[PDB]
């Protein structure tokens, strides 16, 4: 079977462990502070099949721009199709934030992350117009610091 | 002169670069991604004198526990006393989150960060009871990951 539920503080260990197991054994720079598991639980989820986690999503509603929801981090188990599980997580997140007054969802990725650019485009996200172009995609120069250009996604919901 | 204002997305470069100077130590693990400057602006502040930043505070209202406000990061110019600039940043933050319905404020630090433990204690924060003790302070073991013990502060407002 399958189920999706909101996260709890006790899920920290389980989720952070896969950051070392789902990305081909390559250490990710970005980490996930405990604060997300404690303060943005109602808009963060874990999907599973027969009590075994298949994916997760961490997100929240913008506070200074309430009509906007933000997806910070998500991942899908290697043995599962990225689109199916990922789509389920994004769909439940979207329905949840719509009930909070959000009319659009945002997130970001690196200009060289074609996997993410493809994934978000397939899900219907547009890209915000930045200041430079990288491989034909509009980008926000040094968005996350020097040499850290970012592609900003946005989807009306 | 002097002023206190809410942060804007464009303050990202200034704050992150100055912060590095204030520390004056070896490379620190990135803890301030751009998302904080874009989505929690009404509860994040910058203090300055003669157009030069003297301090900043990044915080937000908990979403899954609305009566709780959380301070993620704050810093004060080394040439300035913490209980002067810092107290001001914390007081403006508290006044702001009380208007959002918050009745308590939380934050965290490492049990070996005596500067932070002293500062928060002086401001009136209590420490939450964790699972172990480090240097006589109650701590939450591996709160931010393996080996990342944390002291959890809390104060009613």
């Amino acid at each position: 079977h399958m189920d999706i539920r909101t996260i709890t503080s006790s899920d920290y260990e389980m989720v952070t462990s896969v950051l070392n197991e789902w990305w081909g054994g390559r250490q990710l720079k970005e980490k996930l502070p405990r604060l997300f598991f404690e303060h943005f639980q109602d808009t963060s989820f874990i999907t599973s099949e027969h009590n075994s986690m298949t994916g997760f999503l961490i997100g929240f509603q913008s506070q200074s721009d309430p009509e906007t929801a933000y997806i910070h981090f998500s991942g899908v188990h290697p043995d599962f199709r990225k689109m199916q599980i990922g789509k389920q997580l994004y769909d439940v997140f979207i329905e949840t934030v719509k009930q909070r007054g959000c009319t659009r969802v945002k997130c970001v990725t690196s200009p060289v992350n074609k996997v993410s650019i493809a994934y978000h485009t397939k899900l219907g996200f547009d890209i915000e117009k930045g200041t430079k172009t990288v491989n034909g995609i509009s980008v926000f120069a040094n968005y996350d610091g020097p040499g850290q250009d970012r592609v900003l996604f946005v989807k009306n919901i």
